[PDB]
């Protein structure tokens, strides 16, 4: 049950002149550089519709970078919201403490992989929380180097720009950077230059480079997307990811799991590493947790977060009580409307609709994800070289007919589907009839 | 003056009380060791100048939540508009899909800011991601490297910011390497300068000779300073050294940047504690106070500094969200509404009042500070000798007696007032009345 | 013509008792990490023999890790250091110079790569020579980043320890290192996962990843060993340097050359990149420079080395009158006696047996005096370090010094010096070959 | 006893026909940055003279920055060199070993200070010595953090570059710069602005500015140059360190003193740490200890270097067999010769005429050093600021006159004498007549 109309309505041209208003607005104040991937001006978000100031009415496929799983303004997380700050803000969990950092921290510790002693400490950002992964992988380990991956992506910090492999626009002129972060090959099917290695063997090749170039005694942490994001939605090979936890227990790294965009749901699983039964050292969360607010956080091994120092970690803003109510009525909402479902149904129907479109056509390179985490990475006709102007074409496309769709990958040339998990078959199948149209038009 | 819950300080026997003993044994199953707080009762209502536990307790606050909640911990203004704004929308994520409140909050900070030239504005969600992005804007814009911090500087939490932050415990210990090309510099500091005579021209002459050995003018990307240094102590340069390294920034082509923080939006009764010298920053970095406890922090700089930018290079997903706009916006307009520059300004002239007939009955080593941004370092009885010891003792011994007040200091000597803007003379005067008496009784 | 019996012969047990003695004492006084592949103390060492202080003459098919070229006594070296020695010592050329250190630089100039306008500035040490390459591209570029390869090996201090790939014995615990160094990969034809790929396609794959994760406008340098030494005599699928060459023009990137080992006729040509026809733009230079001295240098454009403000690269030591004096003789021999030729000739004896040689033997790679054999597990491409360990054994048993080298330790190398004759090198590759085949 | 004339002797102008000459071929194939301090090309160096390729003879007062300190060609160091370089120029210790590099590390054990358990490993340069000393320390404490001070000099490779103070022309374009490098303040008598402060004070300053900043028990090293060279020749104040090596035993850090520049009976003292006992942990080595060949050192604790794992330290050339001959023959002038007594009587000469200078003069700020290691620091005539123009003057009128003299200094006003210690004292009182007579014309 939903709060707008759910269905696709595009009443002439945009941007609207209330939207056109907002961007002349804009370019006096906001930094050029700073730009929107949307012409148009939200006023309301809900279910899989984005409706802008103008009263037209988009289908979300993005649901904001794979934040709003729950939908942009679920009831439950409204109601929480709105309860929450009316009777405190902040207070700043460090100076004076509140239950639904508690609370949310029970929740976290209960929902994560593994049954030994779980710790949580919260933050704001994605970036804030694998910055706290890696001091405590760091100070608890007492070693310097984190290795991270080819196509990862973990934010926009000195130290997560490090991490991030791909350097437009994240990185460009940003440096000089963190030091002590090494970078090891992925196992990314697609793109091997052996097609038939497994995820074993890559796994063995990333081991092999890592013991050569700096030492298993040597690294803190390695640090991966079970599912990279930005990267392009690569999904490793069978195996690959318990063999890197495997060798990371035995020579005492700490294996990060980075679940920012792949958690809460998003994959199927609560956590995109329940698919392969991995049980991270630390894993880091962001994005979905709070239905849209502003939390992050860390959850990991008791004895390595409890061996930081009093006051090591923390945050002025973090685990702000507003968006923890958030969270919890996020979380419930997952449970009560069982979104793992939903994810796993909606995997079955779009990767349904994009088979049959790779059937008619060619220039569907790969079809890829799990859940509502879905991607098409799209080449040259009848080779696999990347096809970035497709892919820019295409997102513009449906931008037209109604449908905000976002785009992603390493060489730019990858379509990836993030929808609102409460996203109705119903518009979930006309964006992806859109999609399909838009493909086949260019 | 009006309030929500009652403005007296009232502590009903002993504390924690059992609802808030009930959730420590429930904390410190799921929440870090290392994550401790100040304070031992958990907040149930935040309002004026009181914190209300959970057993019911009223004590009076002195730390606004570390200069945050300074409108109030639930400014009816900020309240109503958290409530409308999550109503119609959480997040869509900016870089997808804008909306008015980020645009809004973009032009009020351009106006409430120094100087008349052109400004542009990017937002994220805490003051270490508003430091990290000024750092980037000056490297990228100026193409250099260095940036320099100062003795007794805090700048944040991430590895950068611990870089620029200078005291090692509890905030940079093991969890190094740090990132690179950050230098640190020599700060006015007179209550403890080698030189007692020496001038802020003199301090600035000292620090900018230091540089310019160093490293040299033409290589530095920014200078990064607090007007004033909060978790140092409260440090407040000397006249004419903030000027002094302004000057001197333009000549060599480098980027100066205020980091207000916690000095900014009417803390110290004026707009920003630049102000008072009347200096005109390239940058300034933002959070705290400016959006009434939700999470949101700011850059706002020179235009073509900013807009130097290449697209998508600045941004995070949370940045600027909705809820937290909102927030800002009528945080903002109370400051106006309510004249809080004034009440700050009033509050200075009050507490400096009691706290100096308090020196003049030594361990009172210096009052400093201004607006409601002042501090007390204490000191061994007839030398100039840190006491850490007697700042630890008072501040336990304040909130025994229903006064939350927090400390900070290079050397944990220094006793802070940052009580939230909106309370009373009444509530006020009771807390500094507790305060130098329990200074006064240990 | 040599000045000792130029002769393999081992007079019973060693360390015989003089070595002995010398071990004893080092104990004592030199840090106990410090270990010598050797157990013998040299003598007198010349032409193709390590004389040690008992009287045994081993085979030497090292020449001191590729740096006695010219010999470990070359009359020509010898006399001009004599001589050299008794004008003076020092005197740093950054306060009085003098002609050792203009003439090492024309000959440089003269030898390296290219017609375009070259400047040369000399320092003691390879990684100081590498150390200023870089210092000389970040400058004059205004850029930060420096790529270096998979199998590099460019030095001991902290930025040359960055560059390098291996972290043991190299780096372990030495860090944290010099940062905005990346990594890329390498073309190894051995080892590569398509056995089918190109030169060109293997530049195209490290040139795509930089551009990706830095970006080529980013990049101050890209720094390559034309043969990568250490690494395993690694020789770069052909095409793949001059792709890379061509690149880094398009993106006005510094190509260094790290020719330390590869230099001064070691591989048949005077540098390297000589056999490919590349011309980077600067070159770094030590080990063979000087025949034994404590020399190196940088090469390169003129408008890059100029760059550098007054002051700005220097050191102490630097081109040092009496290593120049014999830099000078070594070059002179190099072309008396055509080096290059001789290079040449040992590659087409030592190849050949190499080849009859052939299973443990899985590659047989490298370049006039610069040659390898990886050897392999039995019927797979696994490394074999510990036949790799006992073949150098063996073989110093014998009386041959013979080193090894490699990212998984398992590649015997020759570097003979260049003026070894056929007899003596028949002779040792004769002991190499018994080894192998005794285990 | 000499080979050439020891009469400063210049006939008519300079440079002369063959040093032009020389100048002109330079030009087409050196580097332009590479600039020379004197425009004559020396043909033959002895004792106290530098005869150039047209027959000129100067006074040497620099002895090649601090090197030739037995002569440029000590009878001695030339027939050892002879001798050894006839049997074989280099086999690479780390291949096959030799007497020469174990007899001059026998030599060390025995000279530098302490009676505890030693060892030696040798280089090149005295920056691969200090990055070896910083390798050691790194490992053996297991510690990142290495603190020099301000006005230091420790070389020219990145890290050593790191370590130096001084950007202009030594570090200016080169970085970024090896992390985890920090800064303190040094004990600097004539510049301090508390003037009474005392060596110890100012330990007990640097010591609470590390323990603030970095933490005693994260620093792997102190690095300091017991008479700092190229900063100015300042030598600290008594007391200060012995207090930075007490502390540095306390916490577990490495003491390393750079005696680069001081070691080798340059001070009146084999070591300059002799002249207050300190004995450091480890001890770096070059310039003066292979009269003039490429030879450096680290000596220090068997405890630490022993801890270096196999192959960890090393270098091709390293401890070349032609350099360990010079270096056994350069000791043994040094002990046959008496240098340190030799030392000793040039620092009452020289301090003698130059306080003699201070008296008639005001000009002349300071006179420190000790041995053959002394220096004047030029001022503004009745102030303290630095004159860089009259050094830099008196330098060109003493070249001028036939007197090859060094400046240095972080403020480049300081005339520093660093004449070879079997300069005569005929020679030395008339280069020190040269020196007097052009400050008083300047
Ligand atoms: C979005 C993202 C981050 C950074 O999160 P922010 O909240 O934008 O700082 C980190 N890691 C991954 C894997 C992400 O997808
Ligand atoms: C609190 C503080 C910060 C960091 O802000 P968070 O939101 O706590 O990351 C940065 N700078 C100053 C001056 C501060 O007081
Ligand atoms: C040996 C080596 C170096 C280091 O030279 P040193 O003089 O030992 O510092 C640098 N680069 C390469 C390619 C080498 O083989
Ligand atoms: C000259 C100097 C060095 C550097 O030695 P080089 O051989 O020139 O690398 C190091 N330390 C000190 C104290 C010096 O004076």
């Amino acid at each position: 049950s939903y709060r707008i109309e759910q269905k696709r309505n595009i009443n002439g041209a945009f941007p609207g002149p209330k939207s056109q208003a907002l961007a002349e607005r804009r370019s006096a104040v906001v930094a050029a550089g700073v730009a929107s991937g949307v012409p148009v001006y939200v006023e309301d978000a809900d279910g899989g519709i984005i409706r802008d100031v103008d009263g037209n009415s988009f289908i979300d496929l993005g649901s904001g970078i794979a934040v709003t799983s729950v939908g942009a303004s679920d009831p439950a997380v409204v109601a929480a919201v709105q309860e929450a700050a009316a009777h405190f803000t902040h207070t700043c969990f460090m100076v004076t403490p509140y239950e639904g950092y508690v609370a949310v921290t029970e929740q976290l510790n209960r929902l994560t992989p593994g049954d030994h002693a779980k710790r949580t400490v919260l933050f704001n950002s994605g970036a804030e929380a694998v910055e706290n992964a890696v001091k405590v992988a760091r100070l608890a380990t007492g070693r310097d180097a984190v290795v991270a991956f080819d196509h990862a992506y973990h934010g926009r910090t000195n130290l997560t720009m490090a991490l991030t492999a791909k350097a437009m626009p994240y990185k460009t002129n940003f440096g000089p950077f963190a030091p002590e972060v090494y970078r090891m090959p992925m196992s990314y099917p697609f793109r091997e230059e052996n097609p038939e290695i497994t995820g074993a063997e890559a796994a063995k090749r990333a081991i092999t480079m890592i013991e050569k170039q700096i030492g298993g005694d040597q690294v803190a942490a390695i640090i991966i997307e079970p599912i990279q994001g930005e990267g392009g939605f690569i999904v490793p090979a069978e195996g690959f990811l318990p063999a890197l936890s495997e060798w990371a227990k035995e020579k005492g790294i700490v294996f990060i799991a980075d679940e920012v965009q792949s958690g809460f749901c998003r994959t199927g699983e609560w956590f995109a590493v329940d698919h392969e039964g991995v049980v991270p050292d630390i894993i880091t969360m962001a994005k979905g947790i709070a239905g849209g607010l502003p939390l992050s956080a860390i959850t990991g091994r008791a004895d390595l977060l409890d061996a930081v120092h009093p006051g090591g970690l923390g945050g002025t803003y973090g685990g702000n009580p507003v968006a923890c109510a958030a969270a919890l009525a996020a979380i419930d909402t997952m449970e009560q409307h069982d979104l793992n479902g939903r994810a796993r149904h909606i995997e079955e129907l779009a990767l349904g609709k994009l088979r049959e479109l790779a059937a008619e056509l060619s220039v569907v390179g790969d079809i890829r994800g799990r859940g509502a985490m879905l991607a098409i990475e799209l080449v040259q006709p009848g080779s696999k070289e990347p096809n970035a102007e497709l892919t820019k074409a295409v997102a513009a496309a449906c931008l037209k007919e109604g449908v905000i769709i976002l785009t992603c990958g390493t060489y730019g040339n990858v379509i990836r589907l993030l929808p609102p998990l409460v996203i109705s078959d119903e518009l979930l199948i006309d964006g992806l009839e859109v999609l399909a149209a838009a493909i086949k038009a260019h």
